[PDB]
């Protein structure tokens, strides 16, 4: 089935009144406008998004909703570097340097914490800068992603 | 005359005690390690820096000092976009978006203020973000630069 428009997000209804089949995406598949997936129940779906969310698909976004059946997005955990800045100047340096690598970056719970996909040169850069960090398996949800508005 | 290393900075002495000649550099000339300049008084100086400061030569860095004579660096003011963030989350967005254009970026006075060289695309990006900014002439001193490793 072709999906051209999102039908809202599970946060806006009660998932218990529907049958929800999830499709599992990686963080790096969330901004593809044309893609093919297979749901957990084995349904082939093709996204061909006409007005895709700026940040990418997010956890719980609804691809299909008909009678009581729903297909929704689930984002897979991946290996992520959690960054704990200790000052505004550190946040500015961390975010300038990860921007110059064009690596993905996501807001954490505090405005001093960020998450970025594990990449060896990103860990090397944070080590070289003495920035506190740890590598954990977690979800990079697109709602928290920093955009790149005018890429070179 | 060839200069291989800096002697210090005018901030650490009384400039009135010396005869100070300056070499005028633009901001985008400060990271040069090999170059030839003429001072405001007309002296020829060639730099050949063996261990250049990582962020660039800064205002007041001393190239030469002998007796009461000094040659120091002056960084020319240039047209800059002054940015005023309203939150640490905005500082993170501004600094990531500017880093993704590889534009230069410097700390301002407050921890929410930054400066970047005026570029038409950078202004368009900040307008798109709704970031408070103004265009004016200012000095981009290398000691305040954010650099890339
Ligand atoms: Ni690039």
């Amino acid at each position: 089935m072709i999906i051209e428009r999102l039908v809202g997000n599970l946060r806006d209804l009660n998932p218990l009144d529907f049958s929800v089949d999830y499709v599992d995406l990686e963080w790096f598949e969330t901004r593809k406008k044309i893609a093919r997936f297979k749901t957990r129940q084995g349904k082939d779906i093709a996204i061909r998004l006409k007005d895709a969310p700026k940040l990418g698909l997010s956890q719980g976004d609804i691809l299909f909703k008909e009678e009581k059946e729903i297909i929704a997005v689930n984002i897979l955990d991946s290996e992520v570097i959690h960054i704990q800045a200790k000052s505004v100047a550190e946040v500015a340096k961390i975010c300038y340097e990860i921007g110059n690598r064009h690596a993905a970056l996501y807001y954490g719970e505090s405005q001093f914490e960020f998450k970025t996909p594990f990449e060896k040169p990103t860990l090397a850069l944070l080590e070289k800068l003495g920035v506190q960090n740890r590598v954990l398996s977690s979800k990079l949800d697109s709602k928290e992603r920093l955009t790149v508005s005018m890429p070179h």
